[PDB]
């Protein structure tokens, strides 16, 4: 289930972060023009920029964070204020969040793995919703 997806993830952390930021990228192209130094570089490419590797990992770990303290895919306030606040996504809607997750759903039900896709859907709407709650348009 979720829990269970979240170990999964865990344990090989920076590889589906990798493969699903692309999966993001590739599924919804103009997302990419928001990241200066991955325009006009291929997957196999992206993945030898070490900015690559680094910002996937720390978004991803953070995405683990929100996702384990959550109750019932259900994230808390506090961490849906930390999302509207860093400067980092002072550019964002809540759309940019949406389709993160709607990428993320579809690499999860496409791999050849149980995960709970399902809670992973759910989890990206309570997420957006909070982030809402917290302020973001
Ligand atoms: C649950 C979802 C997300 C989490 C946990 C998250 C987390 C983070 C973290 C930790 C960083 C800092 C990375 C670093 O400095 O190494 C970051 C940076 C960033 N995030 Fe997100 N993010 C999420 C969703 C999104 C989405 C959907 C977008 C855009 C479509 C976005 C755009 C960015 C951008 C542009 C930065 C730039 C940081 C910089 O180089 O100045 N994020 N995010
Ligand atoms: O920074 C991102 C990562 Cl690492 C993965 C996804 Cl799916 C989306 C974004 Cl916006
Ligand atoms: O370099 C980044 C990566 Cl690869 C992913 C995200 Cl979400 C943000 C940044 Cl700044």
């Amino acid at each position: 289930g979720f829990k269970q997806d979240i170990a999964t993830i865990r344990g090989d952390l920076r590889t589906y972060a990798q493969d699903i930021f692309l999966a993001f990228l590739n599924k919804y192209p103009d997302e990419r023009r928001n990241f200066k130094n991955y325009v006009g570089k291929s997957d196999q490419e992206l993945k030898s920029m070490a900015k690559f590797g680094d910002h996937t990992e720390k978004v991803f770990n953070l995405m683990m964070e929100v996702a384990d303290r959550a109750t019932d895919c259900v994230p808390l306030a506090s961490d849906a204020n930390t999302l509207v606040q860093m400067k980092q996504h002072s550019g964002l809607t809540t759309g940019n969040f949406e389709k993160l997750f709607v990428a993320l759903v579809e690499y999860m039900r496409a791999s050849g793995q149980s995960f709970d896709s399902q809670s992973w859907d759910r989890f990206g709407k309570n997420l957006v919703s909070a982030l809402s709650s917290a302020g973001m348009k």
